[PDB]
């Protein structure tokens, strides 16, 4: 049969979260059965691509090196045994580089 998903699951719930002109969080659902391990790449919308090797086994990774609204494609994909489940693409706005009052009393 056609490749399908044989049981398996994928990450789910996966929205940016606390997005700021200086870091941007990412929070998913991690599926019933841990993958092997995790690969997060962002890429910007006209510029270059970048890569990273999670760890494998968080809900959330902390992004840094980001642009004061920079608009960035994020993508979930998980190892699995000669397989590479069907990741998810999301998209997100930063904030702009404005602060009023940091010392907060």
């Amino acid at each position: 049969g056609s490749s399908g998903s044989s049981g398996l699951e994928a990450p789910r719930d996966l929205e940016a979260k606390e997005v700021t002109p200086r870091t941007a969080l990412l929070t998913w659902t991690e599926p019933p059965v841990r993958p092997a391990g995790y690969l997060l790449s962002f890429h910007t919308p006209g510029g270059q691509t970048q890569e990273i090797l999670l760890p494998g086994g968080i809900t959330s990774h902390q992004l840094l090196g980001l642009f004061p609204s920079t608009s960035y494609n994020a993508r979930l994909q998980a190892m699995w045994g000669q397989s590479l489940l069907p990741p998810v693409s999301t998209s997100f706005t930063t904030g702009g580089l404005r602060i009023s009052g940091p010392s907060s009393g």
